[PDB]
């Protein structure tokens, strides 16, 4: 089952796609879209999480807007990260509050909420950023190929374990930037594992983009990601 | 319940420890020791592989010698990787030939041999080096925290997928060296995934060395390694 949510809470508009497991009362994963916005591929990822026993909320951070080309997509992303960052923070916070009020993410085995977050591209940046901002709320973070140069990621504040996925030939994220993030995690004692796949580009997980998709590593990284989310959230 | 193999083949003396799975006839993994030599910890690793369905051969590359301190260990390692590298190569090749003659590592599903190789510290270096030297013989490589600057690894020759495990605070392997390896893999089309664990030291997998062992990441990396070896060897 997947449903479109749209409602107001604490003065902000929450919208996105919620995939729910069959019967399983599982953990929750927040899934953050790329710079194109909340498109079908992201909803598909949410469905895939639900088939593994997780509630998955593909939150819309673009207020219903999507882009099909880099120029418009870059404008939406720069607006989100550079002008509406406070608002996006408030949407994340209100979403978390909403799910907890509805018992979504409550895990019987531990008698507590277990909430993860993952995202791709700008959604990877957001995973890091929000994971630091809301460090009491998340039990696992899985940022895929986010930029570290767009917004200040406060590595000192992160409390969750992190699975950080990167592409070896990423045209947007130099390896030097990945190295700097590793050194910050070393410095602050962040339990971050960095996975760097040789020879693939940015967005290699996106099966709808044949110019960058890599099947071998997309299958590999999905296996690793589900294992990691299960380890920390169930 | 493994066996100590000792025999001569093609002019070189082979010795090591062979762990065998029960109730399953599976792939082979060659396991290469650290600079201490073929000590109980390494035999334990072989046993662990056998419990997951693999034959595992902990080859001795030190001609029966072990070391309990860094000075003696460093001398044995420098001798292995300098003066006796050709001999070690011949031991690896003769081992492979021996197993194939005895049907060890033959996998029914693919009607062919599937042989992996893994190792730690100097054994990680060896896994890279021999994986390139004997490029057609290996179907998976899992080098843990080896140095890249001791012997010339021929990245251009590697044909197997690689799971390269590194420690984020490795006192012996700077992250700049890991980056150089990633760039070589990118350049030559090696299917290498690099996994860098923040905050841990060299030899963090070694549960017999409490000063560097890290349980959380040793458990994590074991899971990842078994999944990878199963994916490529069964």
């Amino acid at each position: 089952m997947g449903r479109e949510l749209k409602f107001k809470k604490d003065g902000v508009e929450i919208s996105g796609y919620l995939a729910e497991p069959e019967f399983t009362k599982g953990p929750l994963v927040i899934v953050i879209h790329e710079w194109w916005g909340l498109v079908p591929h992201i909803k598909d990822v949410c469905d895939r999480y639900a088939r593994e026993g997780f509630f998955a909320f593909g939150i819309d951070l673009y207020k219903g807007k999507t882009a099909d080309n880099p120029d418009d997509a870059g404008r939406l992303m720069q607006e989100l990260l550079g002008q509406r960052l406070s608002e996006a923070e408030a949407m994340i916070k209100a979403s978390l509050d909403y799910f907890k009020e509805n018992d979504i993410g409550f895990v019987g085995r531990v008698q507590d909420y277990r909430i993860g977050m993952t995202g791709f591209c700008c959604g990877g940046t957001c995973t890091w950023y929000f994971g630091a901002k809301f460090s009491d709320e998340f039990s696992a973070l899985a940022p895929y190929y986010g930029l570290y140069s767009l917004v200040p990621i406060d590595f000192s504040a992160i409390k969750a374990p992190v699975l950080a996925v990167h592409a070896g030939k990423d045209a947007f994220v130099p390896l030097s930037e990945v190295l700097k993030a590793i050194e910050e995690c070393n410095k602050y004692g962040v339990k971050a594992q960095f996975l760097i796949y040789s020879g693939v580009d940015h967005a290699f997980f996106n099966d709808t983009r044949p110019e960058v998709y890599n099947e071998e590593y997309a299958v590999d990284v999905w296996g690793k990601t589900v294992e990691f989310m299960k380890r920390h959230l169930t």
